[PDB]
């Protein structure tokens, strides 16, 4: 078994419904069992900020699929959830399932990059997973803690 770290974000019709239905779906993932969940924290959008604010979470889930196939799950939850693609980049969505981290894997495939590319950039991300997870460390030795300690992150409010 390997522990993944999925964030989770939704800012269109009814986040809190579609962050408790995410949760629900994560649990039916074959091969795995959601090990925690953070506090919901309500986020000022990062990019495009014509949109509302929006819900977002961490869960640490415990897997044996490859992590392919933990994103053909993520990206069915998503799509079964609504999600439709438009044409503004960073835009409002029912559900965002961003696989953070696949344990201490790096992964770069043609569907998949692991650590997720801008993580350690995104307090939306980092503040929830350590809540959740406060001693991790990432695949290249820098710790959770120390980037919280030391980078200007803005303190999240909770939903
Ligand atoms: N770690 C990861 N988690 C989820 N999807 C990933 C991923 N690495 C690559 N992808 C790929 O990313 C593709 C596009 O996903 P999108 O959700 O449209 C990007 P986004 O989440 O809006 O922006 P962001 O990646 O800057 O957070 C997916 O179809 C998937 O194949
Ligand atoms: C550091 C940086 C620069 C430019 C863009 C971004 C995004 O996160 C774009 S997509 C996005 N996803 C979320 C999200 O899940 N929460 C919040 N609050 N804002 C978000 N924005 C981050
Ligand atoms: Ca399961
Ligand atoms: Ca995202
Ligand atoms: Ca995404």
């Amino acid at each position: 078994m390997t522990v993944a770290y999925i964030a989770i974000g939704s800012n269109l019709a009814s986040p809190l419904e579609q962050v408790n239905a995410a949760l629900k779906a994560l649990g039916d993932i074959p091969e795995s069992h959601i090990l925690t969940v953070s506090s919901f924290y309500r986020t000022p959008p990062l990019g495009p900020q014509d949109q509302p604010d929006y819900l977002n979470a961490a869960v640490a889930l415990e897997t044996s699929l490859a992590p392919e196939e933990l994103l053909n799950h993520t990206q069915r939850i998503e799509l079964q959830q609504g999600r439709v693609r438009k044409a503004e980049r960073w835009g409002p969505r029912t559900l965002d399932l961003d696989i953070m981290l696949f344990g201490n894997e790096v992964i770069n495939t043609e569907r998949l990059t692991v650590p997720h590319y801008d993580m350690k950039n995104r307090g939306f991300m980092l503040w929830p997973l350590f809540e959740i997870a406060p001693e991790l460390v990432f695949p290249d030795g820098e710790m959770l803690r120390q980037i919280l300690h030391t980078r200007a992150f803005d303190k999240l409010n909770k939903w």
